[PDB]
């Protein structure tokens, strides 16, 4: 099997199904004793609930589920009513995540939608019935920040207020979608430091609103 279903099994063998702290600690256990995965990780999560706090977002796009880990994290802030879709290509992180879902008892505030989020992105009006997006976490491959910005606005998905919030704007970095940002009139950002998930190595996260167009 892989290190993904490895995460799975454990929080499965560990955890308690319907608290989803419990599966949050359960990966960060494995992650951090057994073997590092790319999870944003305690440190970096504890800024992105206190972004979530703060806005409380009525609908959140993640770009990159991965295992869950980020989704569990968000999703247990939500507002009632409040709903997260999710974006990943990968079929097998798609079932993962689906499964850790359940497994924290968060299944009906979640969507997951397995496909690339470039051809995800063009479908969220007409088949998911989204408006425009109140946030959006970016954690996918790093090179695709910056072209599913600009498709974003491109599809009417963005309004005044979105708020971005980008991770591994250090490490590994995103330097396109960084330098986009931070030199457009149409975004506002803020810089959060912060570490690499299980690792004493400077990161940190990016918020960028955006102000229209
Ligand atoms: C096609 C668009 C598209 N559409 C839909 N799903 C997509 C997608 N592109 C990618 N996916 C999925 O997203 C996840 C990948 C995420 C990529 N993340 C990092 O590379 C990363 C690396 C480090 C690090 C590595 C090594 C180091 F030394 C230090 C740091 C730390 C981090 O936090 C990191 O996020 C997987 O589930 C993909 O299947
Ligand atoms: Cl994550
Ligand atoms: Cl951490
Ligand atoms: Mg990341």
């Amino acid at each position: 099997d892989t290190k993904e279903q490895r995460i799975l099994r454990y929080v499965q063998q560990n955890a308690k199904p319907g608290d989803p702290q419990s599966v949050l600690e359960a990966i960060d256990t494995y992650c951090t004793q057994k073997e590092w995965a790319m999870n944003v990780g305690d440190a970096k999560g504890q800024i992105m609930d206190a972004v979530i706090r703060e806005y409380s977002p009525s609908l959140v796009l993640e770009l990159g589920a991965y295992c869950g880990y980020s989704a569990v994290r968000m999703a247990r802030l939500l507002q009632p009513g409040a709903r997260l879709l999710t974006m990943e290509m990968n079929p097998d992180y798609a079932a993962i995540t689906q499964q850790m879902l359940n497994f924290a008892g968060l299944q009906d505030k979640v969507t997951i939608l397995n496909g690339a989020s470039q051809d995800l992105i063009p479908q969220l009006k007409k088949k998911y019935d989204v408006d425009t997006l109140d946030m959006v976490f970016l954690d996918h491959w790093k090179d695709r920040y910056l072209p599913d910005t600009l498709l974003l606005e491109k599809c009417g998905l963005l309004r005044k207020g979105t708020v971005l919030l980008a991770d591994n704007v250090i490490v590994p970095g995103t330097p396109d979608f960084l330098a986009y940002v931070r030199g457009s009139s149409s975004f506002e950002c803020t810089h959060y430091s912060s570490y690499l998930e299980y690792m004493k190595v400077v990161d940190g996260l990016e918020k960028a609103i955006y102000q229209g167009p």
